[PDB]
């Protein structure tokens, strides 16, 4: 089990102000930090956020949180489900900002709401460096589907962030899982005039707004006022980033069909098949990825994630691959993509 620790600044909150926090268990002799971003997509205005409150409020509020939770997947302490970081010393961040971790604003007079996503993320690293945190070696930010994007949004501020805090040894890496999503023509269309029917691009750059988010600077940079948005796809944020990432995506992620409105004849055949080839074609440069041919919204933290396999090679494997790479290696590869076109067409594939 990870315990319970709301942040002792209080001023960092969830978005209905009560205090974040984050779950930890401890390695004693391991200088291996897993700092985990959970997901939940987001909410961008008063009405959809008010909603999200109603039925998603763990999402939105430390309130209810249990005193524990127990570590599954890449969270495991058990090497048997964990062959890759058993022994790390493990963090769990609840998703309570609604705001894909980006936002950095308060509640106040003029927002119901606080959106504090970014802030949330500092403000861990910074108490857990009291922790033990100010003796390792690695600090791995991972995250899943919405933390997925998370970590190439923040993964070089905590980098940033560590450097100024005189802590230059710790290495910072990502690991960005499930959040890797495009910006591509739907498959049915419709304009933005409601919550289900806004694409992301158009609903990101309004939580941008409403959520005062922020994008690494790079990106910033390139893409500059009102184009902040284009920072939350992986593939136009990757090639800014300086810390190594590890990119795990399925090539028939879910969560992008559902945005794609699909939900099998000629025309949602080639849609299936070209989104596939688009997402397979985004990979190929990022030399540390994991990228199967399914169509699953199964994430790393789940306790049977050892058993997909591309190319014969399991994520664990791959990572620790990664991991050796950091220190081509004969028989541990680390760019992982199948060619398949069909979901399913990998047998490992979840069931
Ligand atoms: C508490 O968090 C806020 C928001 O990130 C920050 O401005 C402030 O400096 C923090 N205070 C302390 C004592 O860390
Ligand atoms: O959590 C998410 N899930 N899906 C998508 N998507 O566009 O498919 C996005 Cl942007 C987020 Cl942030």
């Amino acid at each position: 089990d990870l315990r319970l620790h709301l942040l002792l600044n209080t001023s960092v909150t969830c978005n209905d102000g009560s205090p974040a926090g984050y779950y930890l268990k401890e390695s004693r002799g391991s200088r291996r930090w897993l700092l985990f971003l959970e997901g939940g997509w987001y909410c961008f205005n008063r009405e959809n956020c008010d909603s999200r409150y109603d039925t998603m409020r763990r999402l939105m509020s430390s309130r209810d949180w249990p005193r524990t939770r127990t570590g599954t997947g890449i969270l495991s302490s058990q090497p048997e489900e964990n062959p890759y970081w058993w022994n790390a010393n493990m963090v769990f961040i609840p998703y309570c900002s609604s705001d894909v971790w980006s936002g950095a604003s308060s509640k106040s007079e003029k927002n119901e709401y606080a959106f504090m996503g970014a802030l949330i993320i500092q403000e861990v690293v910074r108490e857990l460096l009291g922790r033990g945190l100010s003796g390792a070696k690695v600090l791995l930010l991972a995250g899943s589907s919405a933390g997925g994007t998370g970590v190439l949004l923040n993964v070089d501020r905590v980098a940033e962030q560590l450097e100024k805090l005189g802590y230059p040894a710790i290495q910072v890496r990502g690991l960005a899982d499930s959040g890797w999503f495009l910006d591509n023509k739907q498959y049915r269309h419709t304009d933005c005039v409601d919550t289900i029917t806004c694409a992301p691009t158009e609903a990101i750059r309004r939580g941008i707004r409403y959520w005062n988010g922020v994008v690494p600077e790079r990106c910033r940079r390139q893409f500059q006022e009102g184009e902040e948005w284009n920072c939350f796809f992986g593939y136009k944020v990757y090639p800014t980033l300086r810390s190594p990432v590890f990119v795990v995506q399925w090539l028939f992620d879910e969560a992008q069909l559902t945005v794609d409105n699909v939900h099998v004849q000629e025309g949602l055949r080639l849609y299936i098949q070209n989104l596939g080839r688009e997402l397979r074609h985004t990979l190929k440069d990022v030399p540390a990825s994991f990228a199967p041919a399914c169509l699953s919204h199964e994430i790393i933290i789940r306790s049977h994630w050892t058993d997909v396999q591309v190319k014969g090679t399991s994520l664990p494997r791959a990572l620790h691959c990664w991991d050796r790479s950091l220190h081509p290696l004969k028989g541990c590869p680390v760019h992982l993509v199948d060619s398949c076109p069909w979901p399913h067409c990998n047998p490992s594939c979840p069931t």
